[PDB]
């Protein structure tokens, strides 16, 4: 009996289904796939990308940037929700192919630098090309690109480095406070007494509170379904979106159920 | 007028004054200098070093290890209080010259990897040879070496990655809970509204509480004077040592005074 | 049409077929799989591993080390032929699970550090968990472990960092000069006018000459078939092994044929 | 007796004496100090910097870029002769303060990444803030920025990663082939039988031949005096410059004298 072959990280087709750019606000576009968020924020002083999705999405992202008028040199900054393969997958390649630099917190930078390997919960099962961060950010730190101010809100749990990013855009003449909140799920995680993450539960509870309180006229999430976005629904893509409060409440209720199931399991 | 010459990080002579090993408990020795802590914990399955002091201390540390019966191959693990040049200085060289691997939290690992450069408060003024961590630890995680169990207690503030390490040794037949608590000082730091560390004050306040509650029959600190140790006093070196509670209270009182002076300054 | 799913690096079953340790000389054992070399050199001062094979081989390697009397702490050093996924695959995990440190040349270290991503010829198609080198070696540099002297002979081509490692063991009372020579193949490579490797052809020609001249009573290669080893043949596993001269001549003849086919293709 | 204080890397004042930009050809300017080269190549698609000098030169470089019409976002690329502190010193800071990415060969990248520490000859005596390379280049590889084509010519010796960079500019309507050739000195180096660099002599001899044959209407060197440039001499700064052939011959004659002195010493 030979050792097993390596298994690739395969995903639902919709996660890999390209879509054309979908405008969220005056400067903010969804440019990823139907079921993975990748946000382009376009400014008079260059563009910012928040997440890139799966590794094989680099060229599609670049096509959509081009459709928007953003050349590779115009992409200045990549920000991440968290450094798993389905959100940070193409970062290394985008850095090679654009002017983009990565800003991330220390936890995300170290996970990004090992390509998602030695994950606290997934081990080496879900990896991707490693990349280096160019700037380390602290909780509450701001980065400004052509006058869009992005604020980091750490919300550790799904990964130690999970981050919400907030900024204010405009729409129909009025401010829109956009909150790109990270995942609050714990898929197959050992929650209680995890030797690799001993304060996991406390971190999730603090993160629910952080998400609940974000400035949040519009919530977006790395998996759009988690905030009830439907990117394929066109003019009504965001009509059913949750508030940050509702998103945090739903995640906490699910988390509490998982804790009870783990105790019983 | 030429640009200024580079300025070396110079320190009081006592910080660089070698001392012979000073026993703290059955397996735990101070092996650094008179005024910089470097703790050797010797076990039947190899040795652990907590901090190394200044960069030029590597050979002295190695001499004292040898005096204790620890060869380079026997040194298994280096742990750090925080990754400033006067505590992590010789880490890179010790890794080259021993079997030692470094375990640190993500913040300390990223600061260690850039040799203390781009410090949030010191800039590039206090740097040292960079080194890589071999293991990333999470808050409350344990590492066990020949049955001495070391527990990490994050106490962010002096650096984002500041850590207290605790373990239980023996003395005169009874357990001794040793707490190696990191610095709680903020030397020349901008405390309020620091764009590079926006939650600095909240982190220090949480860290005072963490230090106050540590398991702590014996407190040691990276600068021995901060816990009222006198390594040159022989049999009474630790006689005047503070409790963890007293250390935390003194640091908080000093911090509060610094906050008031900063507001007035 | 969705973007394609990620494809895993799959290999012939024999590459993944565990075997028991096979003695090559008094201190040198093959401990990998039937069709991937991983050499254990056991000394009174610890053990050296040369290559590890595929990523999923870590636990098997560790089992065979244990069978040989080598515990994780006894493994001191990992050396590499080249940093592709089927030879360096388990390095990261072995470093986490043993005392082992990696020594490699700069080219191999940088490819190892990006987990084989952005390969000059394979792109991101054949990746693995990234790892850091602990020591950078120069051409002709020696490393000594318990008195086995390992010499590095750079033989760039298959990868920029391809290395032959040589050492002298004993057998039946007499010296045996062992040469672990790297691959000299160029599978699907663009040889002529490659913008990512402009001196590729010159490097291969110099490497054929290097391999031809190695001290070489016994030749071993990362893919055993390349040197006509049959690890499953027991007492006659090495009976048909090529000389280094014959190996270099065969590789050059194949290379010349590939050059002619590329010109015609 | 305390251990000695750290010693800063101090240099002749002229190495730190700022100068205004000095035009070499239509797109190429010296923007460093009187006695350290830092070349700015300005193109319609952004700017390239070759070397930066000492660590404390970052702001001066940025001032001279601004004087030339180059903002921080316009600096696209940093190339290096070699990664010693007096040529790569400010790279880390320039990357933080500009859009610039670093391209270097593997040897230079690994030395840059450890801030010049563990130098083959200098040890930790001459260090600087570490930086990461964004692109690894191979010998003879080209990089093109707004149609200036830069070619790498490895010339190992002074450091393993020493590189000459060549490109074609214009002047008075005609092409000017500029060669920025690295140092060929070996200051205090052990040349013969160096265990850290066993093929040192062979590499220097090959590098003399490489430099002799470069395309070279105008030779520039990291230390201008080595090619008989006088940056403070204005309109005649380059009048006495050596050819590449003369530079290589002089370096080889000096090297041969050093070899003879080492044998006698
Ligand atoms: C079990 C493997 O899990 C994953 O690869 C992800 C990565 S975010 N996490 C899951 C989750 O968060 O429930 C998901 C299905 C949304 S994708
Ligand atoms: C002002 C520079 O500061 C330092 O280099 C250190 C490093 S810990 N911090 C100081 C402090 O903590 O007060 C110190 C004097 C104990 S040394
Ligand atoms: C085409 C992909 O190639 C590979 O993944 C390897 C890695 S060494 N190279 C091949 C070769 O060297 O011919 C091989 C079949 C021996 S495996
Ligand atoms: C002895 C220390 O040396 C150096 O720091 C440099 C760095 S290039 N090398 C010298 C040389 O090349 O002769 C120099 C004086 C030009 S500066
Ligand atoms: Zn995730
Ligand atoms: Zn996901
Ligand atoms: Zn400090
Ligand atoms: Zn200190
Ligand atoms: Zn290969
Ligand atoms: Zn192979
Ligand atoms: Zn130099
Ligand atoms: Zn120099």
């Amino acid at each position: 009996v030979p050792l097993p072959q390596l298994r690739a990280y395969t995903v639902d087709a919709s996660w890999l289904q390209p879509m054309a750019p979908l405008q969220i606000a005056d400067h903010t576009w969804q440019i990823g796939t139907e079921d993975l968020t990748a946000l382009l924020v376009q400014t008079p002083d260059g563009a910012v990308l928040l997440d890139g999705g799966m590794p094989q999405m680099a060229s599609h992202l670049l096509d959509n940037m081009k459709a928007r008028g953003v050349t590779p040199r115009d992409l200045r900054l990549i920000l991440l929700s968290h450094a798993h393969a389905d959100h940070a997958g193409p970062v290394a390649e985008l850095k090679r192919r654009t002017g983009a630099k990565v800003a991330a917190n220390a936890e995300s930078a170290v996970l990004l630098a090992r390509g998602g390997s030695d994950d606290l919960h997934f081990g080496d099962g879900i990896t991707y090309p490693p990349a280096n961060a160019d700037r380390i950010v602290m909780d509450g730190e701001v980065i400004t690109v052509g006058g869009i101010v992005f604020t980091a809100h750490f919300m550790a749990g799904h990964t130690p480095g999970s981050t919400a990013w907030t900024w204010t855009d405009t729409r129909n003449g009025k401010p829109v406070r956009i909150a790109y909140a990270d995942s609050l799920s714990a898929p197959g995680y050992q929650l209680q007494g995890n030797p690799r993450y001993p304060h996991l539960i406390e971190d999730y509870r603090r993160s629910f509170a952080t998400v609940r309180a974000l400035p949040c006229d519009v919530l977006l999430t790395p998996h759009p379904g988690a905030s009830n976005w439907d990117y394929a629904a066109g003019a009504r893509a965001g009509a059913k979106a949750l508030t940050c409060k509702a998103y945090a409440d739903a995640a906490e209720q699910k988390f509490d159920g998982q804790l009870a199931k783990e105790t019983a399991g």
